[PDB]
């Protein structure tokens, strides 16, 4: 479900990806 994914993968980044 890459449409739901991108969603959620741009919102899962910044929480780990700023740590």
């Amino acid at each position: 479900p890459m449409a739901r994914n991108k969603k959620l993968l741009k919102k899962l980044r910044l929480k780990i990806a700023f740590k």
